[PDB]
């Protein structure tokens, strides 16, 4: 079965996927089970690495329309000799850039991929220490932020060698707010970040103990113990959240940071593993997790918004949760737009993704897409991705999950 | 292998063993997942299918290996030998029909699966008799607004040239007419079937909420038209608890969702006509796609009457009007005492249902893509619930529309 077809049930457009033939790794599904809603369903040896590097180099020389050329054959022989004599190899700058852009292009869960070719790639493979990691990360944050006109970027630190000298960013994102578990069980700040917050304090961080404390960077170079650094506050662009109609919404005291920069994933290119590779874009409004904050000793933001809206909160069928959720998302978009900080709403983002997906089917022969993650977390059926059938499969280069470094790190 | 499913809000982990019993394919492979794709016998093949079903029936009544289990297997085997098919016992039909619902991975309403009223219509021979059985189904299931789940099962497929079919997609739906300009009077989802009914002799009233006639096919014959008696069709005028102008939109909907175009498979037997009904979850009610005027959706018109800024999508006017429409649907059914469930309560019930099924059955096949409601997904408890999807039998299946296969006479 060389071709697979997907249908859009609103428009009746049918697209034909051949790209899936290049899929490399297992999905977790079988002919008898689907694991599509499952969150996640020793270094490479010499013999394991030869074919993975050849596949990548072949793909690279095809993309630049030099497949089979003298340069292609010479590059292949060079890589083969490096693996034979050193058990690994080094990517050229061009291949690194190509590989990072294509890991984004291949990210089946990412709705923002129409932008994939504009990624700014910062080569930090000469970095040797956590201070140098901090320098690279500050420059990335400053460049990507661009005074609110956000630019997508990735910074790539040295690849894994024996697995005992890994570079890692222990933060899950470069910018996130601390959370503090109180003795009485309540949470101050962002509840998602309580474990990592406790690690930072344990490493020596003196917490301000506020609602929106930007966490320090915890940076690990060359397998050494990680080191704490404070991001300069002038580099952290933030948006106060207010509402175009509800005067009281600003009184909730909410703000969010402008730059989503995920820093705990692994970038895999040609069998090489870049365990420190923070990448950033701009937000879709629904992602901003200000909803889980506590306004007082007992109430969510969602509950507190509904209470200030004078909604009936005794029955679920009044849809007070739905009403409040819409208004919170209105406030997020209004505030970012008012402050001229790049943000995209879920209608625009999904409409762009469908245009992206069609272009990729036409020009590339397919587009791996994970419906469970592409459909936004609200108003699903009124966005164009809901009635769009998708095929999910794993192409390389790719971004991958990796274990939390505190679970594996051997402390010096 | 046992497979774990995790809820990422509660951290509850359930262990799935039931998927090891599934025998039908899902469409996915090791290299490609097709979870968002909508649609991914002979004498010689029938008895293994029948044996598998008879086995699980007698296992379910804790009489596996019993004398009656063996005799029934011997009876079914002889009957396939001599007649190329077999007939289910009344008890087996009821078990089979209930477990087809129990196994419907896309249905969020399955906490109710064992309370299903099963109507045996296997003695039916004509479209007039189908009409009678269907009228009795509608009347019983409607129950003056205290809706009750029911299925009516017509005779099984024989050689494939004598199928019983309900040509309607639901027992009760509104007509939809192609307007001279291009807009739509009535339900846009039903324009094609409406044209079929008009071609078949139906005289259309050409309003916004014309209940379609039943188009009924018995024994492979040409289908016949019938008008459901209007007093059997319970309807709810849609109004809003805050917006007094909502009732001026003139919208209404019918109370009884009764899907009639799917195929029920039990023990290798195929029941091509088997309309089943329950009650609505409010988000299902497709009143959103109606046209108020010559150019505007109900969604666009509701946003207008709400005085929202409709020039930019980031004002979220679509999301705001959608919530208000769904508030009005629920308020209206509740005000008229017609059974309805909101998507918060329904998904909460389904999580409890999963817990029950993992405890007593070792798993629950679930299709996340279809279980998560079409609005406010992540603030319902199913969003963060991992699910395993697999195909068990008895099951409800899709089948082609009869007007693509039927040869007229
Ligand atoms: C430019 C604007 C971008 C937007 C609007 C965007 C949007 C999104 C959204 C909404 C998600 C799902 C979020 C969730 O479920 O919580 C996502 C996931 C993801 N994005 Fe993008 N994204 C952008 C840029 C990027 C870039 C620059 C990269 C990498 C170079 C990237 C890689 C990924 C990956 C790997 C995932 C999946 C993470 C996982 O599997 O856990 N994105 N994106
Ligand atoms: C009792 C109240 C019930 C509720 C609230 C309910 C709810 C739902 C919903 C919301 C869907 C998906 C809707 C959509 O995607 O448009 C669905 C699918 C389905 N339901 Fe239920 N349901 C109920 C009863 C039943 C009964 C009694 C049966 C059969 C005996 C049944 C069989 C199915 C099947 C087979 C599907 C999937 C159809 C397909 O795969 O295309 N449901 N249900
Ligand atoms: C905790 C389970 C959810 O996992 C997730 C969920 C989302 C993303 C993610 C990654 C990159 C993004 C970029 C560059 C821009 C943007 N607007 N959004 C992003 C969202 C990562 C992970 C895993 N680190
Ligand atoms: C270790 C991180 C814990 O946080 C987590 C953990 C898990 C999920 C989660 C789980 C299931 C999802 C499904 C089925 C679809 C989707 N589109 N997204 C999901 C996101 C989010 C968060 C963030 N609260
Ligand atoms: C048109 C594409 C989607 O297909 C669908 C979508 C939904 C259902 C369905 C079936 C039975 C239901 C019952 C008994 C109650 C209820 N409240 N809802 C139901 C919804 C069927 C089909 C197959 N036609
Ligand atoms: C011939 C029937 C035409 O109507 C149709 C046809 C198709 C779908 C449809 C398509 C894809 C869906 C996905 C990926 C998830 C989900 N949860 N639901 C879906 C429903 C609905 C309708 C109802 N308008
Ligand atoms: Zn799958």
């Amino acid at each position: 079965p060389r071709f697979l077809k997907v249908k859009n049930w609103e428009t009746e457009v049918v697209l034909t996927d051949t790209l899936h033939l290049k899929s490399t790794l297992e999905t977790g599904c079988t002919e008898y089970i689907c694991m599509g809603s499952i969150m996640h369903p020793d270094v490479a040896t010499k013999d394991q690495l030869f074919p993975l590097a050849k596949e990548f180099i072949d793909q690279y020389y095809s993309s630049i329309k030099r497949f089979g050329s003298k340069a292609h054959m010479e590059r292949l022989e060079e890589v083969n000799k490096e693996i034979d004599t050193t058990s690994t190899y080094q990517l050229k700058d061009t291949e690194l850039i190509y590989g990072a852009k294509h890991a984004w292009r291949n990210a089946s869960r990412c709705v923002g991929r129409i932008q994939w070719s504009k990624l700014q790639v910062f080569d930090a493979r000469d970095c040797t220490t956590a201070h140098g990691m901090f320098n690279y990360i500050c420059n990335h944050v400053k460049y990507a932020t661009n005074k609110g006109n956000l630019r997508s970027a990735i910074t790539i630190f040295p690849q894994r060698t024996d697995g005992k000298h890994d570079f890692r960013v222990w933060n899950s994102q470069l910018i996130r707010y601390a959370g503090y578990k109180q003795p009485d069980g309540s949470t101050l700040g962002d509840p998602a970040n309580v474990q990592f917050t406790e690690i930072c304090i344990q490493q020596g961080w003196k917490p301000p103990r506020g609602r929106f404390d930007v966490l320090p960077l915890l940076l690990q170079a060359n397998g050494n113990d990680p080191e704490l650094f404070q991001i300069p506050p002038e580099l952290v662009l933030e948006v106060p959240i207010r509402h175009p109609k509800f005067e009281w919404f600003k009184d909730l005291g909410l703000k969010w940071y402008g730059l989503p920069a995920v820093s705990n994933m692994l970038l895999e290119i040609g069998g090489l593993e870049f365990s420190a590779c923070p990448f950033s874009g701009w937000y879709m409004g629904t992602e901003i997790g200000v909803r889980d904050y506590c306004d007082n000793s007992r109430y969510n933001i969602l509950e507190e918004v509904a209470k200030k809206m004078n909604l009936d909160m005794r029955k679920t069928s009044s849809l007070w949760k739905d009403q409040a959720l819409v208004e919170i998302n209105i406030a997020v978009l209004y505030s970012f737009q008012s402050d001229k900080v790049t943000i995209v709403d879920h209608h625009s983002a999904t409409e762009s993704f469908i245009k992206h997906m069609e272009n990729e089917y036409r020009c590339r022969g397919g587009c791996p897409a994970d419906w469970v993650w592409i459909v936004p977390p609200m108003s699903g059926s009124i966005t164009p991705v809901f009635h769009q059938e998708m095929l999910n499969y794993r192409l390389t280069p790719s971004f991958e999950y990796q274990p939390d470094p505190w679970n594996t790190h051997v402390w010096k």
